[PDB]
């Protein structure tokens, strides 16, 4: 059959002719028989001398390690990263320094509401995270299949996400959460649209884009800076699931795009993406009609063209998932000299949210994980110890800066970029800014007719569910952004109610 | 809508004028605006001294914990056990004291192999535990709804879920692990049958019953001892659901079973179950045709009635499924005076595996969690501290045994029973008991025509995805237990192939 | 004896009459013998039935928890803070809305380097937290028995906290790595100068002095805010030990401090301390000859006279160490409306440094552990689950913010003081601030002959182990600071060597 | 100075010509400036884009893990095991198959009682661990100092160790507590008499013996079985420090232990031991006196001649303390074939103590930890996952056994011996037992009067300090070892009362 399902057959071919190795316990000590237990006669007691026993079932009962918070749900791969064009103008990165560079890469694709067990093709975001094994370390673009995000504030994250999952009493989805939260803050308009698109559910994860969503910074040789978006756009091409090919996949193969990715690998097709950027400049970002750092809008193309740097390429599958997909951990704030973050509020944010849920999820010393370790630069600093210290632990070397005794040197080099901001150090409310504008052009301009009817039969098709009061905030809502829009989804709504 | 769906809408009428709380921190310091972060300026970095914002975020990145090594999706609920007989000639047990008596019980359903996000109606045992808290302590009949299992050795469980769970390269369903390992250990066709037969799919948790499996020992107040088996039967009636409803549903509602349960409490219509135990005197232990502690076997009902002894009432829905159903803990090893372990290897593997885990997965004072305290008893011992110690750690008391200063005391009453046990003290082969005897009487009798038709379509339907050799090896067991057996399913394939 | 030795007599006394506790299981099991195994036979092998002992020998073996990365050694009291003055003009605080007013108050003293086998009189700055319980929630004021510190940029903590411990690959404490570090960072001067003074091993808790150390912001009902200092002198009045004393009590009696604490107040000898605070308004923080933020400079008394607020008083000794003592967590950043922290760059640091490495320590619902707990005020947040759930984890409550359906809402008064700060925002260098001005004025104008004569020998008799050119620099260094200073030390090093 | 000191030093000279290597974060990104944090403006608040500094300071913060609950004040060297004599006629295992076999072992010795900051030169046993790293996998030869114990049933040991450490409310040491227990449970007064001797105090690790303590059981090749004791004599001689140098060095060096064996290793002093084993047939531990599996009986040199094996030597200094030290465990459980357990309940109780310990100390896959890893060995099981995999994860390999697909094979030559057993499962009482004989002739015939002076002195020096009544009882046990014993003893008490 495919690949996947050959996944023990073509393990036992490559042993070919040669006889097993010994089963040991985890102390490496050979097992003469872990098929029955210790027992005092043939229907006696167990006895606690059966170490086999208890060594095995010890680390059984501790398989298990706390799924992701949010994009649970995934599948990997690995491959590389190429420069295809120069824009050292921008960024003096290493990872782009020259046309013709490979850089190794591994990517995670995910959903986001949905633990572990759930199914793929269901609507939902994307996530899209890329690891760069740079020589200046480890670069992480943590993206996702869409441009934009529902909030613009990094603190009602863990509201939009409670309202997204399940009720805390019941243990249910909950339209009313979902709809409460997103009538009560319009801002969130803009994606929601995307997401009840067409794109809302991606045919696998190789037809459909990536992007780093925020703005970025980067800097060059002369120590210029420049703010960007990063685009990776599908070389398969744009291809969604249809609401009822979707519903019938969730339940025939919860794992399409497990599947859909791991037997496309393995037969040499390897997908690809090309990489783009968005550049705007720090007098432009001045003159910018939105916030430049508003992660709810868009870069018009037509003002910021995308501008080639390379491709992303996926062509090697994983030999362990546990080991290199469930465990593998992407921080935002691992970014190399050359690239830096913008004052996108939702990026700060984040720059302190994924180090700190990864020391939980895998643990203090989670960059000691092989597929975590930056292992084409060398680590040197005066961190030490900490649960699982799974290397030398840098040796003897003196473990405090500054010293006289030759440890690590910070390098002036690698300095960050620096700004003058001004205005009061508080909480600035941006639950006003503008939140249909954009959203009105992507309804009329992005869609069609007939991807305009979808998208009000898809939103409606789920806000049925919610209370009255809120159907009517959500519409209001709506009809703020245009008139066809909130009246075809009312529409809709009287008939299922 | 049903009352699930009205949960937050209850929740708000049931603090009819009264004014909201303030939103404090986790410190409980007051919070003046918990819609923005602090930023140099409206387009300004983050700052740190915005611990509103890194004290909402930090608990946020650490809500996940691990889920279950196994049956990982359920649901839960409370009520009581009511004691209706007087078996007190078997056992001395506090819980069955005197006919009238009530002890509040707290249970858990589940299905087996899938993570947190999987369906509800899935092919699947199903997990029955229930959890007395009695003035002995507590007591967990960790029960299924089936009275026997797959295999009789605990040192095979950790194989046989890992097969029954995700290829460790592709993290998908893998045929040829299932009926493999299936195949290799023939002692699963009991458990088998019943699996893939109209029972596979229970119509929630409300109709199906619930077994403790294992034979236990009982011990009466003059220190005589009886071999027994625990079962409830369903007081809603036996009822299943077909494999094209199954299968709609598991996309339509995959939580099914936590909203039936859900809905059926809180609009009055409580599930109970009829509690009865079988009995064996050790003198028919000697005589049973088969191993009476083998699990891949049942005491047939001919030979040993249900004896009637009380009823399980559920009553109420969780308040906060996070902490009384997720953090649950069943211990088989929980056992109060009367009620004691049998040789069963199985059980005794359990003894060990389940506090085992919850040490793991709650923490080392998991027993001080809410849920999980014998509150109907004093925990009084030379037991302190622990990571998390939510108590007063029992005070300034001695903490040693023994001592003369008043501590804790043994009691004697509280003695177990001794068995005399002889015998070498080695691993006995288990593989080639009977596998087959029980189960034909189970495919001949238990099931019609009609029935037998449907359990190997159900067979062969999933069995068809593996590999013809395993095919072969699978049929041929089902051959030694009936040749319409083998070659009703070998039909099957035939045509599926 | 003293009432610290008679701790088992006296509580066996308590219960004169009573009769002992039944001894259980951690499950509430009762125990018929906890003093022999179960074997089969007299000299048979354990058998995994052995429920008892597999629970208690569990739990045994989870004990431990880390200890803090610093300040591990220490002891624990309780008692109350009451107001005496008012200063509602400075602070809305409800700690000091009314003269007479009481908050309960823990409190933990602590030495700085050794770890939790270590003796209490050695030469190390002592901690000083004090825990206030109030209606808006925790104040945690975590001090030092010193109103400076070592450094003034919290990014060198971590070093220098490691130059003061265990060499990485002999695990002894190494004089090299001491001072290494602080010749090559002379700002530590000022501390170092009163470490090795009189005060550096004072004679227990109770004589001494505590300081917040840091400057933090106070806002009255108005909105005013200005900047303070906080003092708590000892009633008991100051009195240390020689270093000879120190050194042979360290052998006597490596727990010192705890037993003379606990016997004081158990005898009814409860310390107290004066509650005062120095206040410097934004127009004085701008003539101030130093940066009054510079955790290396104090406010001259001259300039900036203590004001009186009110009493600290301790009359209550810990029922259990571990529960109350070893798991308390004081976290800089808990602040209640009315007091707020200062750009201190140490300050800053702490902000997010506590709350870290208490959920490392204890764990990410830390807060939920009693004597954590800020019990004088309601929680109501959107924060839900994580690792030892031990609370209704807010029961079914919207998880949500904003909701419509009445959860915990922001109270607005109490929106954080905002300031408008100017600069890049880049690392601005510190190591140059005058590290010699106060230190000198401490050695000419605070200290007499036979006070400096000692400083010298003290840091000398330490010094003198170091290598040669790190003594030359650490002479250079105190010889900028007095050139009395310098060469005295340099005249006791020589004969030394 | 000595080569501990110079560890620096020495650090800096081996990187003579090298530019000292580039300061990087934990992804590995280059570090420009980690001397000054980002902040808006020179004296403006912290900013979270400052990732250098909550990367360094998010790890700092998790440096510590929980310390061994017993034995946590320790020293670690590695070197090697050769074979000289052979006893292959006695066991199969590979460490003894031929003279001149070498294999690499890994050593800590260690204190019990007190915390990791405490002093070495105290009286307590001494913890003498050795982890060989043989090709059958490792062997943790788990001994101390003495070759018996203070008791003999498991269940007693949470209990004893609780007695020794601190009162659980003041939290000092408590001699109340520690009589309490001893005079209650006489058993102990064989080891209570080793402990009050001479060889209370050893002078360092180096000059103390060590023995597995408990009777094991070897295999040979044929499975023929005799019971055994192991033994490893001090080359470097019987050498003990008096109570007032111990004293004095607790004070001017807590560290002795670990700066003797560090400078003895380093300036080339490797010290070894002589290692031997006494041999008891079958038959003879039928004749033993007393039961030969009694942790508090020796087998007397007499009767078993001790039979010389070979040689321990340790060679190597650690490099990194905490990854090779602190992180390093040892299980008795980890036997090799031709090695195993003996009835003997303490051993049977530590068989599962330790590796439970250490899932919680270190982490669920401990073993993965470099020093711990059995690297002599090839690991291959179906044993998959958990917290902090820092391996393959072994790959794809399938994860189920059996199977058909080439995955690792029980191997029948590794089979545990067999022994036959007869009697009830039950718990047998021990405390009646002899405990004076052995300990009689200890003190009559292998002690002169110097010493029981001196043991006498050492005894009542610290009984003095406990109650009256249990100072009665301890003399009364005393009385029956010898009259002598307990009038000497009381004559004292009598003075220091
Ligand atoms: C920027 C530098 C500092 C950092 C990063 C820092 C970090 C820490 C950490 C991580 C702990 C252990 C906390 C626990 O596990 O409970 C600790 C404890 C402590 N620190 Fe700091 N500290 C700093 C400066 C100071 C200063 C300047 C003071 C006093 C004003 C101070 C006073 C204390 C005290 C008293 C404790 C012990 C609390 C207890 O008894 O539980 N620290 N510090
Ligand atoms: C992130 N989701
Ligand atoms: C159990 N499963
Ligand atoms: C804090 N030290
Ligand atoms: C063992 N200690």
């Amino acid at each position: 059959r495919d690949p996947a399902s050959d996944q023990m057959q073509h393990w036992k071919e490559q042993r070919a002719a040669q006889k097993a190795d010994v089963l040991t316990t985890g102390a490496g000590n050979p097992v003469g028989d872990k098929l029955n237990v210790i027992t005092v006669g043939p229907r006696g007691p167990l006895l606690v001398q059966d170490v086999v026993f208890t060594d095995e079932m010890a680390h059984f009962d501790r398989e298990r390690i706390p799924e992701r918070v949010v994009h649970a749900k995934g599948a990997g791969a690995f491959g590389y990263f190429e420069v295809t064009h120069d824009i050292t103008k921008y960024s003096k990165a290493k990872v782009f320094e020259h046309i013709g560079k490979k850089t190794p890469i591994a990517v995670r694709f995910s959903t986001v509401a949905g633990e572990s067990g759930s199914a793929d093709t269901v609507r939902d975001p994307r996530g899209f995270a890329v690891k760069f094994y740079t020589e200046d370390g480890n670069w992480d673009l943590v993206g996702n299949n869409t441009p934009i995000f529902f909030i613009r504030d990094p603190i009602l994250f863990p509201s939009f996400i409670h309202s997204q999952k399940r009720n805390p009493q019941t243990h249910l989805k909950d339209p009313d959460m979902v709809w409460d939260f997103w009538s009560l803050r319009p801002e969130s308009l803009h994606q929601v649209s995307f997401l009840f698109s067409d794109r809302g559910i991606p045919d696998g994860h190789r037809h459909m884009n990536g992007y780093g969503s925020h703005t970025f910074k980067l800097v060059n040789a002369n120590g210029e800076a420049v703010y960007c978006k990063f685009h990776y756009k599908t070389d398969q091409g744009i291809k969604n699931l249809s609401v009822e090919d979707a519903a019938r996949l969730s339940q025939e193969d919860p794992d399409y795009g497990i599947r859909d990715l791991f037997n496309a690998i393995a037969t040499g097709k390897y997908p690809s993406w090309t990489f783009y950027i968005q550049v705007m400049t720090f007098n432009q970002a001045e003159t910018f009609p939105f916030n430049p750092f508003d992660l709810t809008k868009v870069w018009p193309h037509k003002d910021y063209p995308l501008i080639p740097v390379g491709k992303l390429v996926l062509n090697r599958n994983p030999v362990n998932y546990f080991a290199e997909v469930e465990q593998i951990a992407f921080d935002p704030s691992n970014m190399p000299p050359g690239i830096e973050a913008s004052p996108d509020k939702m990026l700060q944010g984040r720059l302190f949210a994924y180090p700190d849920t990864h020391r939980h999820r895998l643990g203090p010393n989670y960059l000691h994980i092989p597929v975590n370790c930056p292992y084409r630069a060398r680590v040197a600093n005066y961190q030490r110890d900490g649960p699982m210290c799974m290397q030398d632990n840098q040796g003897g070397a003196p473990n405090y800066y500054p010293n006289s005794f030759g440890a690590p040197e910070q390098q002036p080099s690698a300095l960050e970029h620096s700004i003058q901001y001004s205005g009061e150090v508080r909480r600035f409310n941006t639950a006003n800014d503008d939140n249909v504008t954009q959203v009105r052009a992507f309804y009329v301009n992005v869609l069609n007719e007939e991807q305009r009817k979808r998208l009000c039969e898809n939103i409606a098709g789920h806000l049925k569910d919610a209370q009255i009061f809120i159907q009517k905030k959500a519409v209001k809502n709506f009809t703020e952004v245009h008139p066809d829009y909130g009246s075809h989804i009312q529409a809709l709504l009287d008939k299922y109610n």
